[PDB]
């Protein structure tokens, strides 16, 4: 029968969490990269990547001004950043804190391949996870992120890497809720290949219930979690052009047809467009006319610091120009998810 | 992939008939009873069954007073009932439609036991559905309904019923939805046994959650559907007690963790509770502080019907005093479905 | 926990009959053909379809010489022919069992689309069906038969017709059983379009996984159910040709990687091969060296009787010459169910 | 559509190995057992648990009397023991290779609780598995192991554990088989309880359809793999007494409606019962007049060690009294796994 997962104060404490994130007008940082990711975005500055280069580039978004306290819910970081330390010493979870924000952690180990698919994979790093969500929570973040990989093609999406990486997904936010930590379930279906608005729609579509039943199944505690999709857009290589309020009624029409209303938000992924494009199309999702139960708003990694990691240039000369790179863009997106950004 | 089950405005037909069903302050008068059905409750008068005496008393909830069109939405019909005309002449199709409502049809065949399991049931009439679908739909039907029963037990409800059941409903929806009927989908969980207020709403969560994952399995357009589960409510022998409101926050919140947002409408079930404790905890339900992104309403056939069916007691002089029974329970109904009924 | 569908009785009784049916040498006539389906093999005589003509020529095929007695273990009737008489007066059920053949009806009603894919269907004909095979079973069959038709193409058979078409199988086998009926399972793959032997192995698995998967969640007795799948074969129009050890390597690793060995026997269907092709791919498949735990058998219309149809020719008075050519083909197909079938 | 898991000639090697391991008269010898596991038995004597103790204790077993060769056909070791050496200084792989024998590998890191359930668990360990195999391969191990542990209490076990262990069974012999080394599928079924044997080989049969389900799922070779399964027998608890023919009657029942023959073998563990009665019951089920596609043989971890452990006491001297103990065992269960045993 029923034998609860959590206690009733267990679920106090995630849902004030989750609210904490998503609250009107906030979104999420997702300073999250490895070392090996990283390397990538100082290699197109020309500065070489170091623990302390790493270190110095996000004290530089951490520490940005004042005005990005009522924009940022929470920021999710790696491993390591966690316990670095700021230019004053105080820790990058306690500078997080003192701004008003939530501190995540990305738990996850990255993706492997399922054998006897055509390129599809799942996401591995549940060993030993529980013991790590217990450690992180004591050092700070009140909430995971897991990224689960799905492209579109001829025959994919398969049944298996939906089946597959929709428990995996489950499993995963168990074992952070039964650690007192709000998971972040995100299904990213990769803006890959020709397909058009509509096979993203579809298979936006069936991949959330796939994930729904699957988190009906492992016992999750919808309002002690959150949602991280994609927005449904055509693939990068489609010639067929669609307008934002075309993209904004196709994200929310395939979140109505899935997505429970006690999932406490949607915390939307720019996935590889630009920063003024992610705004625009979360401001029209934020427009659209359907009613819409939850919280949508932005969780960005690029399409927050690129004009920052820019004006840095890796240069500590260029520090608050690269900071007011930064306070724009998130304005701009605080603004979006309210639905009030105009350009 | 993706083959389009319906056209556009295959789609916009749906979803009009599914609005005109649940519009603000309306409900379905459940008039649907078999012969077999019936019987029970023109025995406890102490009237014979005959066609004669069932389709009086149908011409008499029909073709009650002009106070009760903006309270009922739809009507469901037995079959014969279909083809029945009022003492006018005039089709009770047409009676029905006059009074601005939409016209509904039992298509299930019953109950079967499934083998290997404790009582447990599923549904047929599947047969030749879709035929019988055309005939109602040019008859004058617009939506349709399908009852399937699950009990709460120590091993029950198996994984297979819910299953099986969950499985026949995803399939009639297709069926109906591809002949522009509006299904309405009936999951009953049975009020029997001593189980408690959480185990009812456990597993109705659970049922809910299959439900709609097999919707999304069939191809199933939600926002031309609806919904008509149970109240979440202690087993009839259950000794612990519970408040109006406390059966509410079951109610709604096993709603919102299962039954996605683009649902027209969700249509409860009296299911053996008096008529005054259905408006009440009807309007408790659309009290309830939690957000409801869909229109919560009444589908009563017993909880409209009892005391029009004493104050008739199979005797012609009783007409109208039989019909303002039922007519200020309908009222009832109308402003419990709002939140607006206080006895 | 376990509700036991079925007492040792019971399934006593099936296994008998399952064991009887597919008895060392034997194999099924299938003769059941709706007058529908009759009428397009009478008008490549030009006899017009009759209840006389259609009577009469199974009267041919059943009352044939003593020698097709250790052939034939089963007939499958239509409805209609389970209660026509023979000249003698005989009933046809009666002159099968006086030959030492186990009667059997078709209980399917035959495919209906699923909306939503690429011209899937699934079967109806689950409504009612306990009855049907009580009557059935009192007025002389003791076994059932199902036709799913799955094929392949592009994106087919997907997963909602795998799905559908198991659950349904499931259900009628369940239903069956529980009526002392022993169920034939019959998921027929047809061989239409390009694709070669190897797609058609894979779908054949998973089509079958899938099978035995939805018949263990039906509490289906195994050993009292028979297997009727197609022979794995590529499709009509491949180009690409192959030996009849490499079509029979291939359905019978196909079969060892999915049925239980305790399913009684595997009755093949010839699906649009030749007479002589089928009784030689048969002898094939009883050849080869992997070792087979379930009996290997034929389950026969067109192989067996289109030879007997020719000769005949509609006219009464080639009655002996249509009744050599059947036995000589069903002497061919005991001898091929054994191995030692050589042209 | 089809991309294949594996090449042909990938194939070759995992029958091959999987054919060797299981040959006839063969069975495997478990000597994988953690410094956390092994300490209990070493206590039982009080030798302290050191590395030189386990690895004298591993030594004894793996180097004793060629009256084993023809006894073991492979052996499961713990990670440490794979890279001791032997006293004369050859690495125990080489030991055992030297013997005949395929090396083993315990792959799996434990068992976590799942939460939501009555004390039920998934294993973990998959995180990283795909290097750890292909190291493991490159040092000697041909096979691997992981160990899934379901209980039977009132409702357990649940859907969720099944699905969930299934899963993880599958996902853990993709990565093997993609490295070369062939699975070895372990879901047991504890003996704890007082449930009867009925109820044992209902959720036996239950437990392995799901699994075979999906390792069908997820492209699995059967060929390539073995089954370790639990003997069907009563919950320690059980005041109801059975013969050994009756568990062997039961035990068989359950394998022949669940495993498909292209299964190469099944290696029974011996699940807490005492050395004598496991020899019995594999004679037994060897015995049983069911016909039986796959090898039936032994993985005993305990039931070949005990009287070897309690003969060497843990000191040096009784080394060749131990080692007796073990060569009676192992000729024993050799003799079992043929039917010849009789004591």
């Amino acid at each position: 029968h029923s034998h609860p997962a959590l206690t009733p104060e267990q679920k106090k404490e995630l849902s004030d969490i989750a609210h904490r994130i998503v609250a009107p007008g906030k979104g999420i940082l997702a300073a999250d990269e490895s070392t090996g990711s990283i390397a990538k975005r100082l290699q197109s500055i020309g500065t070489e990547n170091t623990e302390e280069n790493r270190r110095f580039y996000r004290q530089l978004l951490l520490t940005a001004d004042d005005r990005v306290n009522p924009c940022i819910g929470g920021v999710i970081l790696f491993h390591e950043t966690l316990y670095q330390k700021a230019d004053d010493g105080r820790p990058f979870p306690q500078v997080i804190k003192s701004k008003g924000g939530v501190v995540g952690i990305k738990v996850d180990k990255g993706v492997v391949p399922l054998a006897g698919t055509n390129g599809e994979t799942t996401t591995q790093g549940l060993d030993g996870l529980s013991e790590r969500c217990a450690q992180y929570k004591k050092d700070g973040a009140d909430f995971a992120k897991w990224r689960c990989v799905l492209k579109i093609g001829e025959h994919t999406p398969s049944a298996l890497a939906i089946m597959e990486n929709a428990n995996v997904l489950a499993r995963y936010a168990s074992i952070c809720q039964q650690n007192g930590i709000v998971p972040i379930v995100e299904p990213e279906i990769l803006p890959d290949g020709d397909h058009d608005l509509k096979r993203c729609q579809y298979v936006t579509e069936k991949v959330l219930a796939a994930v729904y039943k699957a988190l009906s199944d492992h016992h999750i505690y919808l309002e002690g979690t959150l949602l991280k999709p994609n927005m449904v857009t055509p693939g990068h290589a489609c010639t067929q052009k669609y307008s934002h309020e075309e993209i904004a009624m196709a994200t929310v029409t395939a979140l109505r047809r899935t997505v429970p209303p006690a999932v406490t938000g949607v915390t939307f992924l720019s996935g590889g467009q630009s920063e003024e494009e992610a705004s625009i199309n979360l401001n029209a999702i934020n427009k659209c006319p359907l009613l819409k139960p939850w919280a949508l708003t932005f969780s960005y990694g690029r399409a927050l610091q690129a004009s920052a990691l820019k004006a840095w240039g890796g240069k500590k000369e260029n520090l608050k120009a690269a900071q007011e790179e930064y306070v724009k863009r998130a304005l701009a997106n605080s603004l979006a998810c309210q639905g009030k950004y105009t350009p």
